[PDB]
């Protein structure tokens, strides 16, 4: 046993995929840290040094890491791959980014299936001594994405349809929302410096007082002052804070791609539920 097979991914959604598949006979590790916003990342001398140590890297594509270009030239000699071959892109409707792809395809349990072939398929390619064990990893973790879908669809059931609103800060959600029946409202279509939020605001203001939806929600990796604004302003409760564009740290609420999914849902979930402070009326 030498130093095993490296593989660099650019975020760390496809960090903990991989190192799933990867199981023991490789090492994964992500260029963004967690909590470190993805879209318009700027990488650093450390990060160099970490993709050019790396036998493959790995990378979302979508138009998501939108420094990868740039960053992929300062790297000689080790190969990439795209991780979302085959999935359906939706697109950014309004704002700057109109008509390019929806990025965050992985909020889909459905579409982890698709990740995880494609991650299982560059591995096997480029180490394929442990072609075996990427396989038997690949399809076991492919069983624990495909069980979560029964209990989401639990956890979201006393949701009747027509309030199935799903109102977040970046529109980061789409594809979590298409699969699970909620209409999306968000106060930006996409991360980027951009201008039109302050009115969006009052558009969703708008939304929400006249569909009475009662809860918003923020992301981990961008601030909660926006959606606390739309909640004071229309009397919706803050319903927290959503993961999708980062894992927490190891010792962290959200350490894997599966309790990200879990954690998001029940959040949601919780936003919509009466469970709070009672009377007897
Ligand atoms: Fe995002
Ligand atoms: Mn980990």
């Amino acid at each position: 046993t030498a130093k095993k097979f490296k593989v660099v991914t650019t975020f760390t959604i496809i960090q903990d995929i991989a190192q799933n598949i990867a199981g023991d006979v490789a090492v994964v590790e992500s260029i963004t840290k967690p909590g470190a916003e993805i879209h318009d990342y700027q990488p650093t001398p450390r990060d160099i040094v970490k993709a050019q140590s790396a036998d493959l890297i790995l990378w979302n594509g979508m138009n998501l890491e939108r420094w990868f270009e740039k960053f992929f030239e300062s790297i000689k000699d080790v190969p990439s791959a795209v991780v979302t071959a085959g999935i359906t892109p939706l697109p950014i409707r309004e704002g700057p980014y109109s008509g390019i792809a929806n990025p965050h395809a992985w909020m889909s349990p459905s579409n982890a299936l698709i990740y995880i072939e494609n991650i299982r398929k560059a591995l096997v390619e480029h180490d394929p001594a442990h072609a075996e064990t990427y396989n038997r990893n690949a399809q076991a973790y492919a069983e624990k994405i495909k069980a979560l879908d029964a209990p989401l669809r639990e956890r979201l059931s006393r949701i009747p349809a027509e309030q199935r609103w799903l109102v977040t800060s970046e529109g980061a959600f789409s594809y979590l929302a298409k699969d699970y029946g909620f209409k999306e409202v968000y106060l930006w279509p996409i991360n980027a410096e951009q201008q039109g939020i302050p009115q969006q605001v009052r558009h969703v203001i708008d939304i929400i007082r006249e569909n009475k939806i009662p809860v918003v929600f923020s992301e981990s990796t961008i601030s909660d002052k926006p959606a606390k604004q739309v909640s004071k302003e229309t009397g919706a409760q803050y319903g927290g804070v959503l993961y999708v564009d980062s894992l927490s740290g190891e010792k962290g609420p959200v350490p894997t791609y599966i309790s990200l999914i879990n954690m998001t849902v029940d959040t949601i979930a919780k936003g919509f539920g009466q469970l709070e402070h009672h009377h007897h009326h």
